[PDB]
């Protein structure tokens, strides 16, 4: 009995960081923390993408308001990814391919998708496209965001008033650092560098303590293992098996790196970019005077000079002298995250690649969890099943719109989008593409008001991907339903006013794409 | 083949009937030709149906009927919640609460909203501090507003009609249904055939091609409704789909009530409904104006017809051998499939259980809901079909378990019912809440505690129809509580320290509410 007196977080890297800070916050004072990591190489700052609920549901939990810290992180802004070339053959470019008449390209923003009588609006736009009454994408009709993205305009005015939602891009090492410097200053959280070289276990199989190499031994009554891909809790001293789902994504690797950019003469885009590439994809994270960018592929259909290559030719760099960083990831999460004494956050608990920004939100998705479960000494088995459950749902519901993405895509140039098609969707999967297909909004937001939303966290982990989501990547895509929704057959008065809502967002993105500043323009006032 | 669905055949008048006849009319008002077929029932005593708030935002606020038109019209009288009498005390079946530990053997399942505090219900730091010995007082007298202000049977609105706590309605669905079939077919242009179902005609697909009836007039349509009640004339007779007996989840399947006169000027009119404890089951009372509705739910196994029937009368001292009775045997569960080719069930066609929670009339407008937002055309896409069905078999499922635990944790050990009720299992599903809620866990916290948005947004509630309100207020009241606190509070001292003041607020609220609210009556009367 006895509530948790000690908590021992093992690795010091983003996840790390984050979870000393998060429970340093959310036990401050009732328990004693202690953040042990081994200084070793360090990597490039390839760049992180994010969503919107980083700062309601991470920073303002910690009471750090947002100018705070992306100004010393250096941060840009983020309205949405632009998938590039994901419809079109042919070798891995940054500038789009030609499609029916315009660039081969189409957004997924973080914007508001209108109702308009209980009905999304992204179901009128296909019964209008469907009938012939529309040539116009999903995201240009639906959306204000892709114009004014394609003018790289600003998510807010020079007065600082937002028009629209938005994430952020930045460093990861700079925020770890900010985190660092917060939790052992503000929330006295103490730090150890040092590296593990001994786990012992008692006779239940939890830890009772970690030895380090310099003879230190630390004990306590919870572990949380951010040691990285390599798992030493949770998967080296507890033997937790991870399972590996490379059996629904193909991308295990990636060669990445910072390119240095001149933002007075391109000024800075407001958005990730996904470009497709032969045998995976490009990220382009822009930041302040530079963009993160990374080739994300898979060792079964490139080598990793293949990939070395095909990306430096595609930014104009030079393989010989370009710092670049060859990583290699396991794809998919622990049989179960949370096991005895022992908690897995960050990579060490499960992972899958960046395309949809959800590598840091893993890592404060499962601190909330971690704290709503909150055990005490006895460790009662059903907080942690609990937990488990979460976790589970939360990467497998994320592993399968990823795949989405791969599964749907027209392509068939290469082996790598070929075999994307070999591959077989989970159950849950399919049952959403059969709704969508049926004319069905899938998880629809009870509502349709993003502060609700985005504001509120156990809301969203339990509408995470919603129905924007899927119609922005699938209509994106050229998944479209089999027939308008047969709803709408019964609604002559919906149909009829949805016009004023269609032309309302295109009202709204003709003032915008003039009276907007550029995101360049606002990010220099912005950073000093 | 692909047109939209142009004719529709509702089966059935009754309550579901007509209610499916406006909701449908109302949602595809000109686009769709409605029938509905209903031949003569033997008439039977309104006994009275309770309903949840949601019946106004979701129901009738969908068709643009104010409340105080459909109110006026039925003579409806308000609902603040659902008292449980003697649930936790051996003895007879009688209307007047035992004593219990210093008070009267009741408690509370208002419609009232948990307040958070730091996160977390207060229903967490109400057992924190009930564990600890700083409070011996109830969950619901020390978390609502509600049980001081109906010990008091005061109205939910005050005399200039502002209202202060969310509530329902009482009232005789036999003068609802009525309203709507006088809705319906006057305002949404549904056509009434009065007609019994002789022959229902399937095609080689297993769909339903038409129905002929007794005056041999054969009606064809391209969607049917079975609004048919316990016989599921078309779900279950012509379509086949077995129905589910779950009678290993629920013991009672009859009952036997009356309509009982009352004097509301000499004793006032009570703003909720009673549910009364039983020795072989349990005794809704149902107040409107000027009377009662009542009725013994009991199980055939613990209980004979003749032995519920004078446990029933004695208790409201009335004569067995002349009281005029509604005698019935109910049918317990739900279809395997609610929606089958072009055949959908709706009401007791489709599932049925006890009134324990007020869920018959919501099973009604909750199922309609879910139609037309999976509204097929011709094709018949099988995704929609299955989808509904999903969706009634959860709603389903977990209102019966939910009423299960009403009965099953009961500390009662006194008769063979009570007894017998512990000897059944509770679902996977239901166990694994109760761990949850014996690990200290909120079960089904609401997004937020705001009720407005809650009550007033379907999508929002029907997805956290039971929420950790709800279970509180039965099982705390029951008696089952955590095993220990939530071991987040341990951890949360300034969180403990100033939620003294949100249960502070709560006695004043009370407080307040019980020296200037007027009654029930009263209120009713200048109505
Ligand atoms: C190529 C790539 C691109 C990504 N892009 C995004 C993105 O765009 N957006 C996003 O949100 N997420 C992204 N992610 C995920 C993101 O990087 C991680 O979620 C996050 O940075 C956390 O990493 P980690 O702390 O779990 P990590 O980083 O691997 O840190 C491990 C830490 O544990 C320590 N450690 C290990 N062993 C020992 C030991 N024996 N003793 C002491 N210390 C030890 C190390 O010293 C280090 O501090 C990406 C990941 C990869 C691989
Ligand atoms: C004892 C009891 C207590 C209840 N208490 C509550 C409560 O407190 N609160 C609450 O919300 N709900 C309560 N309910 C549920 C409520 O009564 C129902 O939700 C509602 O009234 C709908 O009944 P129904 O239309 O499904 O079936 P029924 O009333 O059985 O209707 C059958 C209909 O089908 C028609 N029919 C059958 N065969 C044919 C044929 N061959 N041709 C033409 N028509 C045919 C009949 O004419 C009739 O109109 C209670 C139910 C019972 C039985
Ligand atoms: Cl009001």
């Amino acid at each position: 009995s006895g509530k948790i007196d000690k908590i021992l977080i093992v690795g010091g890297g983003t996840a790390g960081w984050m979870a000393a800070s998060y429970l340093g916050k959310a036990l401050q004072g009732t328990a004693d923390i202690t953040l042990l990591q081994a200084p070793d190489i360090p990597t490039l700052g390839v760049g992180e993408a994010t969503i919107p609920n980083l700062q309601t549901a991470f920073f303002d939990f910690l009471g750090i308001p947002e100018d705070e810290w992306m100004r010393e992180c250096n941060a840009s802004y983020k309205v949405a990814i632009k998938f590039i070339n994901w419809r079109t053959a042919g070798e891995g470019t940054s500038e789009a391919r030609e499609l029916d008449g315009g660039p081969d390209h189409f957004y997924h923003s973080f914007g508001l998708l209108k109702y308009h009588e209980q009905i999304p609006l992204s179901h009128y736009w296909f019964d209008r496209s469907y009938r012939g009454k529309t040539v116009e994408p999903f995201d240009y009709a639906c959306y204000k965001e892709p114009v004014i993205l394609d003018a790289n305009r600003s998510p807010r005015r020079l007065d600082g008033s937002k028009v629209t939602n938005y994430a952020w891009h930045f460093d990861a090492h700079l925020v770890a650092d900010f985190l660092r410097r917060f939790a052992t200053e503000k929330l006295g959280v103490r730090h150890v560098e040092d590296r593990v070289e001994h786990v012992q276990r008692d006779a239940n199989g939890n830890i009772e303590s970690v030895r380090t190499a310099t003879g230190r031994v630390f004990d306590a009554d919870l572990f949380v293992d951010c040691s990285g891909f390599r798992g030493l809790l949770i998967n080296k001293a507890m033997e937790e098996p991870f399972l590996d789902m490379s059996d629904h994504l193909l991308n295990d690797s990636a060669v990445a790196t910072q390119v240095p950019h001149d933002d007075d003469a391109n000024g800075v885009e407001p958005f990730t970019s996904a470009i497709a590439m032969k045998s995976g994809w490009t990220w382009k994270i822009p930041m302040l005077g530079r963009f993160g960018t990374g080739y994300v592929y898979s060792s079964r259909f490139a080598t990793e000079d293949e990939a070395v290559r095909e990306f430096c030719e595609m930014w104009h760099l030079d393989p010989e002298t370009q710092p670049l960083n060859r990583i290699r990831f396991r794809v998919g999460r622990n049989r179960r995250a949370w096991v005895g004494n022992c908690v897995s956050i960050g990579t060490s608990s499960c992972f899958v690649e960046p395309l949809e920004s959800t590598g840091i939100y893993f890592v404060y998705a499962a601190l909330y969890q971690l704290v709503k479960h909150f055990p005490d000494k006895s460790l009662n088995p059903v907080l942690t099943a609990r937990f488990n459950r979460e976790i589970e749902t939360m990467f497998d519901d994320t592993r399968d719109f990823i795949q989405a993405h791969f599964y749907f895509s027209p392509r068939t140039d290469t082996p790598f989008w070929r075999a994307n098609k070999e591959l077989r969707l989970a159950d849950g999967m399919q049952e959403k593409i059969d709704m969508y297909r049926a004319g069905m909004a899938i998880n629809a937001p009870a509502s349709d008001d993003a502060q609700l939303y985005y504001g509120n966290f156990e809301e969203e982990f339990r509408n995470f991907w919603n129905n924007s989501n899927y119609y922005c990547v699938l209509a994106g895509l050229g998944l479209v339903p089999d027939a308008p929704s047969p709803r709408l057959a019964h609604m002559p008065q919906a149909t009829e006013s949805v016009d004023e809502v269609f032309g309302a967002v295109k009202d709204r993105q003709r003032n915008l794409l003039e009276t907007l500043p550029s995101l360049h323009e606002f990010l220099r006032q912005q950073h000093g």
